[PDB]
């Protein structure tokens, strides 16, 4: 139909928008800390600590196969980057800090993309 189609364009859209929020978001993270999934060889114990593992590849991907269906599912994922990180790891870390300022840059970003959204549509 062509309101399925519509829909389709509205979709690609907010895919577009969240790809560039995404790579906003990931500028924020210099030394790459969160740009790839915890490796289970290197941490072994992860998963007993950490139930919904996430990371920016992971986001990337599901961004790519128009997996985000609102802003909400988007920022989810985000926030789970952020919140695994500060349970695994200590405050006193340069994971657990990097972490925090991901976090409060982001938010700058995540405030106008919620604006863009909703005014766009």
């Amino acid at each position: 139909s062509m309101e399925q189609v519509a829909m389709e364009l509205r979709l690609t859209e907010l895919t577009r928008l969240l790809r560039s929020v995404l790579d906003q978001l990931q500028d924020k993270d210099p030394a790459r800390i969160f740009a790839q999934p915890v490796s289970l060889k290197e941490v072994p114990d992860y998963l007993d600590h950490i139930k919904h593992p996430m990371d920016f590849a992971t986001m990337r991907k599901r961004l790519e196969a128009q997996g985000y269906k609102n802003l909400h599912e988007f920022e989810e994922d985000f926030d789970l980057i952020i919140d695994n990180c500060m349970k695994y790891n200590a405050r006193d870390t340069v994971f657990y800090r990097a972490a925090v300022r991901l976090r409060d840059q982001g938010g700058v970003v995540l405030r106008q993309a919620r604006r863009e959204v909703d005014s766009i549509g």
